[PDB]
């Protein structure tokens, strides 16, 4: 593929994923991610076919992300265990796990195509890592499970429906620190 | 008003309530809402001339159960500062608290209906004079603003997307111990 090409696939889809972010999901149509992107209708559907493929293509680019991240923490960890612990997860809150996975994930986790099933498969397992390395240090209670840490965090970033959205964002950002306040303590 | 139109009229509120719970918001019409319960459309429609006067009419409900809850929880707080405060967390999370708020605020809380709008003053009123009592027999960090508490208690109420969501619900029903024990032990 021609290092344009290439770099013009990877724009559409960084482009996809802040605007999952910042509009509302529904809203979205090819033609509109097409416009955003600077790319022509055409450019984007011979790089996505149709709408699911652009949006699996930008679940696979998270996963690839969220594995380096991980990868990074699960290497980093034994030598600043409560900097990486904090900063790993301030990094996915602050950068839209909460909205992304409802923009992205279908009805089943079935439904993902193999290649992005693998990659769900690789994240689960290093946050199996993750985790065990927290509980050693102290960082998260021994009784959590790591699919409960998990889903908490997707819970916890998804962002307030526009009606209890501040300009700040002051209450929903002290939720991460709260969060992470009773997984080191347990449940009350 | 006849008993028998006011029971039908409660009988309407609180089916809604619980289809906003079960179904999927945007899944609902007048007619799926009158056929769930068990009342003809014309009879929906005499009581709730429209879908926002029926969801309304839901938050009024709604509102002025959680003004009791509230009024039970701050009379019986001194003698029971921890239990008191766990069941009445316990109960608006388990209650749906999460699905509700999504199901039915309007963009801006400047558009809800001016008795309705008062309620929720009233309801703002007491979050902080819970809190304040909370804050007093150490079961919340005394840094935590009231409007944290309330976006922070919606926000782990609200439901996983249905790929997330087990039978059990044990990864989301421990995630409101985690919130109650981050609150009192207060940010990481």
């Amino acid at each position: 593929m021609r290092a344009d090409a290439l770099k013009r696939r990877e724009h559409i889809i960084t482009t996809t994923c802040n605007l999952y972010r910042t509009h509302h999901h529904d809203s979205l149509t090819m033609e509109n991610i097409a416009e955003q992107a600077g790319v022509g209708v055409a450019t984007l559907y011979r790089n996505f076919p149709d709408r699911f493929t652009l949006d699996m293509a930008c679940a696979q680019y998270l996963f690839n992300v969220v594995i380096s991240l991980q990868l990074q923490a699960i290497s980093t960890f034994p030598t600043d265990p409560e900097g990486v612990w904090t900063s790993f997860n301030q990094l996915l809150f602050d950068r839209g796990l909460g909205s992304l996975v409802p923009a992205l994930a279908p009805e089943s986790l079935d439904d993902l195509p193999d290649e992005v099933s693998a990659l769900r498969r690789t994240t689960e397992k290093n946050t199996t890592t993750l985790i065990n390395l927290a509980k050693q240090h102290g960082l998260v209670h021994h009784d959590i499970a790591p699919g409960t840490y998990i889903v908490g965090l997707i819970t916890i970033s998804r962002p307030p429906i526009t009606a209890l959205a501040t300009i700040s964002e002051n209450s929903h950002k002290a939720l991460l620190g709260l969060y992470l306040s009773g997984l080191k303590h347990g449940m009350m």
